[PDB]
């Protein structure tokens, strides 16, 4: 169970724009979660080899992580905020699907998700 390639973070064919909602997602939302004490397991793709999780990529077919999200934001990969929000949701859902409801990693993801929802509650209107 080698790891898959990471999710793409740039694509020369995918259209680009800089907007204030995407800026908010990078500067406020991602920033807040990134620097949180629970961020670190989520700051890069799950390395199922180093973590000895041979079934991870049998269960999780749409991996996602904040490192990927950060690069996507930095690279103007997203056209709109919803695309980015979807990736955060994917990351949290994967964690909840793969792990058991007691688990420390799940509590960590719940805390980040609560914070995520607070910051997305205040997304600015598009200029
Ligand atoms: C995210 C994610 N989703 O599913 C898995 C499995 C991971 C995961 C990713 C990591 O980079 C490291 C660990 C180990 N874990 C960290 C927190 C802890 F609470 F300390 C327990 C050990 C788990």
């Amino acid at each position: 169970s080698m790891n898959p390639p990471p999710p793409e973070t740039s694509n020369p064919n995918k259209p680009k724009r800089q907007t204030n909602q995407l800026q908010y997602l990078l500067r406020v939302v991602l920033k807040t979660l990134w620097k949180h004490q629970f961020a670190w397991p989520f700051q890069q793709p799950v390395d199922a080899v180093k973590l000895n999780l041979p079934d991870y990529y049998k269960i999780i077919k749409t991996p996602m992580d904040m490192g990927t999200i950060k690069k996507r934001l930095e690279n103007n990969y997203y056209w709109n905020a919803q695309e980015c929000i979807q990736d955060f949701n994917t990351m949290f859902t994967n964690c909840y699907i793969y792990n058991k409801p007691g688990d420390d990693i799940v509590l960590m993801a719940e805390a980040l998700e609560k914070l995520f929802l607070q910051k997305i509650n205040e997304l600015p209107t598009e200029e």
